[PDB]
């Protein structure tokens, strides 16, 4: 019914009912602009413009929670790549050595940092990024799990080394709890925008990095996934289109989105007969 109803840091409860404030960025408002006039316009929440809240721009979204009773929410993150390839020249040129990220990834993993990181107590932040890629499916699959928030108010983000197809699978098993209908509508949604990326004029003309699916269900059944997060999608420079299939190597600037979605896709249909 709310998404701010569950959180009780770039969200706010807007003033009027069915709605959310995001924090505006330049990337994300120009992206959700667009999509409202792409072939993607349903596959995202409805944008309805910019609102000052004190003297601080918000975009104003649809809550895509507003229309459920009491939802499941699981937040997927898209793409082989999680980082913009100006990360990996800003972090050559002029390092800014991330001792927050050292110690997340120590965090995680004590053996992970290099003889040279443990001594700087600090990583760059691709090479970060490239690690959380790679010790949960996002390398292999091209998503991973980011987070799950239930209908009994438990919430879960301990998925950085959920990794197998098979691990994957087990956390969307827990998500859906055996509710058929959920999976089959979750299923129909997926091919769908499957369907309507693979046409997208949007979608050809992004590198689109950083973005997740949002699956949205509850107890009555009610199912629906749209793409969120903008912030980190990026314009192709000229006529310069991507196959969002084909691998990453830094300057195709591939995402491995449709690799990614092909796989949920596969994973989803397997636990379907399952
Ligand atoms: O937050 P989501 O989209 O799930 O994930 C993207 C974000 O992931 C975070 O890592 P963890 O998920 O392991 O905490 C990074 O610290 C954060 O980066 P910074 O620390 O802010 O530089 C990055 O974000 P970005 O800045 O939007 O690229
Ligand atoms: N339009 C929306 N309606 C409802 N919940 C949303 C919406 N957008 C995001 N969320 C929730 O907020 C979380 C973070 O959203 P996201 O756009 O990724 O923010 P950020 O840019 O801070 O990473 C999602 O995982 C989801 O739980
Ligand atoms: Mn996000
Ligand atoms: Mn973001």
């Amino acid at each position: 019914g709310s998404h701010m109803s569950w959180v009780q840091g770039s969200f706010k409860a807007a003033g009027t009912s069915g709605l959310i404030l995001k924090r505006c960025s330049e990337p994300e408002r120009y992206c959700l602009a667009r999509l409202m006039a792409d072939a993607l316009r349903g596959c995202v929440p409805a944008f309805h413009g910019v609102v000052e809240r004190d003297g601080e721009s918000y975009l104003q979204l649809q809550d895509l929670l507003d229309g459920f009773d009491g939802p499941c929410v699981l937040d997927c993150k898209m793409g082989v790549r999680t980082y913009l390839e100006e990360e990996l020249t800003k972090a050559r040129e002029r390092p800014k050595l991330r001792k927050d990220m050292y110690k997340k990834m120590l965090a995680v993993d004590p053996e992970a940092p290099t003889e040279e990181e443990h001594a700087q107590r600090a990583v760059t932040k691709p090479r970060y990024m490239q690690w959380r890629e790679g010790i949960s499916s996002s390398t292999t699959l091209g998503f991973r799990i980011e987070g799950i928030k239930k209908a009994d108010g438990s919430c879960s983000t301990d998925f950085k080394t959920t990794r197998s197809r098979e691990q994957v699978l087990r956390v969307f098993e827990e998500f859906v709890q055996g509710d058929e209908e959920v999976l089959r509508r979750y299923l129909n949604r997926l091919q769908q925008i499957r369907d309507t990326l693979e046409v997208s004029e949007f979608f050809r003309r992004h590198e689109v990095i950083g973005s997740s699916l949002l699956f949205v269900h509850d107890h009555c059944h009610r199912a629906g996934v749209w793409l969120i997060d903008f912030g980190k999608t990026t314009p192709l420079p000229d006529g310069q289109i991507l196959d969002h299939r084909r691998p990453w190597e830094e300057g195709n600037r591939e995402d491995g989105y449709l690799l990614g979605l092909d796989n949920l896709i596969g994973i989803l249909a397997s636990l379907a007969e399952r």
